[PDB]
């Protein structure tokens, strides 16, 4: 039986959102996130007999630590929890903000919220189902089968039944880390890290990386060398690595899927042995490729590939789609693959795996308990850890050379890096590098300041803006 060999790797991550000074989260994206995906996207492996693979990065395991711990200074969080009463009118107008942007997703779709929204003036019971319905929204799989009668009343939510909900909420973040230690020691999935801050490793080992898709880009003046910081990245991201699974991690996920010559050398010289990036790259670097192969890098790395169009389907496109048709297509593609080729092809799957799901109807539960029960249905289709297809010798491998520096973003480095607005964070950094004392220029390397700057006008901007000049300015005392 020739087969498809199918791997599933799911990125979650977050920036640091939490100020060094006042030590407030300024954004509940980590909280939200951490109740409706962290924890349920891999709990699905012990309903459904197929392997699924995960990477974390170090800086998002470092806040879901600090919910577990009820450390968080979640401002925002803290309005949700508030009797209404003692709300302050700037607390209210935050409340209907965050409603304004979620309204038109499906996870949202509540009779109550329409009615809030045409309201004028909303009173204190009024508050409450505003409270409660935005905490609701967010409900995960696992919750969403315990809560049935909460999400069934719809409205009149009282205080002691928005503190239910929210108790139910923490108990699922200090399960997060457990449940990703359990799957990997089961054999059910893969886990790997990022460098420690999601950083482009390419640009800090390199910055002429930049010119070998986009050669006439305009980038700053690099006085100083962040070699040593992006080293850093990986030597820490192993250890916290590390303290959660007990090994040092040997699979790990490149930020952006950004891959050089310089950075494939680095990530061998920390002991990885594999790594993925987009097929983008591996056509602007070898002649006439095929994803669907193991690659050893100079007999160094190993390195896959990534469907783009598959990965870009999923995290762009099946939404607007009926599950059952969104799966029928997908299994429709990987049969082509099987026959297009004449070897038993490997196919990668890489894309983030929180933020599609909202866009999703009932936030992509019927999407994927169809996918899932689909594969676990078709002979044809081996799904495998990251180990797995390390191991498999049914695989084709081929030995490259060389890579072109670049992203999953067109490949090239563009959505960070050019034009004047993205050039001034960097000059900011670089003169911040110049000063820098203590580690919080690893937090500023990120590259979510970088992706946020000036493009288009986007959803609290002003608040990535206050938390990427907060560490530069912490880093320098």
């Amino acid at each position: 039986m020739k087969k498809l060999f199918l791997v599933f790797w799911w990125h979650m991550h977050q920036p640091l959102y939490r100020e060094p000074y006042t030590g407030e989260y300024l954004l509940p994206w980590t909280f939200f996130h951490a109740v409706k995906d962290y924890y349920d996207m891999p709990a699905y492996l012990k309903d459904f007999e197929i392997k699924l693979n995960f990477n974390l990065t170090p800086v998002l395991i470092d806040q879901i630590q600090e919910y577990a711990q009820g450390k968080a200074k979640d401002v925002f969080l803290e309005a949700i929890r508030k009797d209404p009463d003692d709300l302050e009118k700037e607390e209210v107008e935050k409340l209907i903000e965050f409603t304004k942007l979620n309204y038109e997703k499906p996870i949202y779709r509540f009779e109550r919220i329409r009615e809030l929204m045409n309201k004028e003036k909303l009173n204190r019971e009024e508050l409450l189902d505003l409270q409660t319905l935005n905490l609701l929204a967010w409900c995960g799989r696992t919750l969403r089968k315990d809560l049935k009668d909460l999400l069934n009343k719809g409205r009149n939510y009282t205080q002691e039944e928005k503190e239910y909900v929210l108790n139910k909420y923490f108990e699922i973040i200090k399960k997060t880390l457990s449940i990703y230690r359990e799957i990997k020691e089961e054999g059910k999935g893969s886990v790997s890290t990022s460098p420690y801050y999601h950083p482009l490793i390419p640009i800090l080992l390199n910055p002429n990386c930049v010119y070998e898709t986009t050669p006439n880009v305009k980038i700053p003046d690099f006085a100083v060398s962040f070699r040593e910081d992006a080293s850093k990245h990986v030597e820490l991201a192993k250890e916290k690595y590390f303290e959660i699974f007990g090994e040092h991690p040997v699979y790990m996920w490149p930020p952006e899927a950004s891959v050089s010559n310089e950075a494939l050398e680095l990530y061998y010289e920390k002991g990885i042995n594999m790594l993925a990036t987009d097929e983008v790259i591996l056509k602007n670097s070898v002649e006439r490729a095929s994803p669907y192969l193991r690659y050893y890098f100079r007999e160094l790395i190993s390195v896959f590939f990534r469907d783009k169009t598959l990965s870009d389907l999923i995290g762009f496109s099946y939404h607007a789609w009926n599950a059952e048709d969104a799966v029928r297509d997908f299994i429709g593609r990987l049969k082509k693959i099987h026959e297009s080729v004449d070897f038993q092809p490997v196919v990668f799957v890489v894309l983030d795996g929180e933020n599609c799901w909202e866009y999703y109807e009932e936030n992509g539960i019927p999407f994927l308990e169809k996918l899932y029960s689909t594969l676990e249905k078709e002979e044809w289709i081996e799904t495998l850890t990251l180990e797995e297809a390390m191991r498999k010798e049914d695989v084709k491998t081929e030995v490259i050379e060389s890579v072109k520096a670049g992203t999953w973003f067109d490949g090239n480095f563009l959505k960070w890096i050019g034009n004047k607005e993205k050039n001034e964070y960097w000059k900011i950094l670089i003169e911040a590098k110049k000063k820098a004392k203590n580690d919080y220029i690893l937090v500023a390397e990120g590259s979510d300041w970088f992706w946020w700057q000036g493009e288009e006008k986007a959803p609290f901007v002003e608040v990535f803006d206050k938390l990427f000049r907060s560490f530069v300015r912490r880093a320098q005392e």
